[PDB]
């Protein structure tokens, strides 16, 4: 590539693993905001929660390909795993699974800095941390939160209804 | 008539009844909606809820109406059942009911589509659907979807309070 | 279900093939779009042509589920295969392979309406007729006006210059 | 200096001699410019983007000097040396030389970031990230899709004149 520079075939990937886990987070959140649509199910607030996630992890995936493609690297797609449920559950279920998610993401760009920065590659660096780690760490800290709330209030049936209406 | 034309007498006679059935069911919510205006039971979004489709269901009824005189056919009225009941027991009890009714409409609405392609009258067939079928779905799906949040809040009395402040 | 009415397993089992086959079409063009954003390529139009693509594909797909959900179906997700290609060749190359997507769209599509149509299902078939069939008639039909003008144009790399600055 | 603090006098020097790679870059550009002007060249929108990344590079090293009188250091300056060349060529010619200055503008950011690094100077490698090194390669993303472009473009005479119309 004519504009290639400082950008290691193991950073390049990397990103493209990365990609496939984003697309792959997204899946899962659309999966989860459908099943909260279920008529035997039906918790609005879960489902609107779900599917904005949805959203944000598709836009994590295009913000990682137009970086790829910045960078000089090459996008190389694979395919897309099913989630790993069908059904998910109570909100708490999924809440957790969720966070699971989440800090398996968390710890793939925890890895893919490390690598960035044993490769001495500072643009990747700043990318990740800027618009990626910080966004994280605060995701996660508000499941957490939820979380916490949803375990209150479980009257199970109640306290999911009323987290459902309050919070959400 | 000097407009008719691909208008069967058996269409015109089932869109007739389908007349009835509409009005038959907007007297059913009249009644369902005063039910819960009641002292000794006020719950007055349930009451709004019912009182909105009563009107729902006459303008179906009227719009049934037009479309039989702009194909040329004939209204005629028959007399209109009372509800089956006087007394609708808790918003639960309520919404049963009331999703039985929608099935049964939706159920009259199939059929006469059915006539309607068997008779080859496919300005009847797109009437229904543009108008009639796609509503029928949204507001059963709804109707599920709110038995499905009182079943799972039944502290009964608690329950009903909540779900008539917090979703209706 | 408690919602579920006049839809047959037949139905629920193509409309989550459909949905898949959308999310697939999504996927193909999210990398044809970035494909065209490498800086060996560099075809900035022809990126937005195919990313506006993606997220139609992608609506479609939401649409979809949500018509499963306001039936009493139940969605089940499989995994997205990979898309065919990894490089898209040139404009003509990329054009052509959308339109042998959008007719393999479009035929899935006819095939669901035979099968509502056969299964007396006139809610799915209003539902297809709505919101999918013209919009895969309009988009093929323009996909139709730039292959050929793309043909007309191919000094190749001269109309390919072209066609992007005039045209998208 | 009372305000210096962890500002190595490696990272000092480095920061002068970007300053002054900067602003030979900045000259370079200013004839480019106006090559670009000549009667006998006449591409204004060649000029013009040439004239623009002149701003920049003048913009860029002016932030330096600022950053280098926060951290307590001491601005010197340089003779700056004329560019390499008096007459630039074509439109491709001149991209090609552009993109040659820009990555060589690059490497040294990175090598200034890489002492920063090793002298264990957050502030340095922080200034860098946010301000030159996300800059530089969106910049040479750019000019790597413009030569892309202008290559497939050259009919040379027609090319370049389209090129300078159509994306300038
Ligand atoms: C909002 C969900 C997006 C969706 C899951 C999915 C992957 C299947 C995605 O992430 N991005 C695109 S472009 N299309 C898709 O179908
Ligand atoms: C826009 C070009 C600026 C110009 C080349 C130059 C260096 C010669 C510069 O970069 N900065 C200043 S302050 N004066 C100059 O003359």
């Amino acid at each position: 590539s004519q504009i290639r520079q400082n950008y290691s075939t193991e950073v390049e990937a990397a990103v493209n693993r990365l990609v496939n886990l984003y697309l792959r987070a997204s899946y899962t959140y659309l999966s989860l905001g459908f099943y909260f649509d279920r008529d035997d199910v039906a918790l609005e607030g879960v489902c609107h929660f779900f599917r904005e996630l949805a959203e944000e992890k598709r836009e994590g995936a295009e913000r990682l390909l137009k970086m790829q493609n910045q960078r000089g690297g090459r996008a190389l797609f694979q395919d897309l795993q099913k989630p790993s449920q069908d059904e998910w559950g109570t909100t708490l279920d999924a809440m957790k699974a969720a966070i699971v998610l989440e800090k398996s993401l968390n710890q793939a760009l925890l890895d893919l800095h490390a690598l960035g920065s044993a490769q001495a590659d500072p643009h990747l660096c700043d990318f990740l941390e800027s618009h990626f780690l910080d966004e994280e760490v605060k995701l996660i800290k508000k499941m957490g939160d939820h979380l916490t709330n949803i375990q209150r209030l479980v009257q199970a049936g109640l306290g999911e209804y009323l987290f459902e209406r309050l919070t959400l």
